[PDB]
């Protein structure tokens, strides 16, 4: 039996971060996907488990050769990061689930080139609720935060065109559901 592949996003800072965690503990051979980069290694970081760390030029050969779900610039073009397709489909082929965590350009991009994920958008449980997280301790300007409830409003609208939603309400309720998607 094929392991399912699910895509997890939503509005930047609804708290997915926190979830992943749960269902990492949750599923004991959950395979959360290793993205690849362009960028160096951190002391610590391990080739295969923190990052695949691939060089430039071998980074626009995958690109060239359909190999990645899902790439974007990082810092403006600083370096790239991206989803190469091969192991998840190796693990989905093993019968292991899989978890890709990505932002809403991503999360399009692969139901392009992977259609048979499941996308996942993990919603806030009322706009009153995101807004109180978004103004948080208020230590950011009116202009940064006008900005960030008119992304939230434009990435919540966005909701429409994934194939689940999956209502924040409570961490391990939204942890619970997520469960239940990946492990059929």
């Amino acid at each position: 039996a094929v392991g399912r592949v699910v895509v997890l996003s939503g509005p930047s800072a609804v708290g997915k971060s926190t979830v992943v965690r749960c269902l990492r503990e949750r599923i004991p051979n959950l395979h959360f996907s290793v993205s690849a980069t362009t960028r160096c290694p951190r002391p610590g970081e391990v080739d295969g488990v923190d990052y695949h760390f691939i060089d430039p030029t071998r980074f626009q050969q995958l690109i060239d050769q359909g190999e990645l779900l899902e790439w974007a610039e990082i810092h403006g073009g600083l370096h790239r990061s991206g989803t190469l397709a091969q192991p998840v489909r190796a693990a989905a082929a093993t019968g292991v689930p899989v978890l890709i965590e990505v932002d809403l350009a991503g999360a399009r991009a692969i139901k392009k080139t992977m259609p048979e994920a499941v996308t996942v958008f993990l919603a806030p449980p009322s706009w009153q609720d995101l807004q109180a997280r978004l103004i948080g301790r208020g230590c950011e300007t009116a202009d940064v935060i006008q900005r960030r409830l008119d992304t939230a409003r434009i990435e919540l609208a966005a909701q429409g065109d994934f194939d689940k939603v999956v209502v924040n309400r409570r961490l391990e309720s939204a942890c619970a559901e997520l469960v239940s998607l990946l492990v059929g």
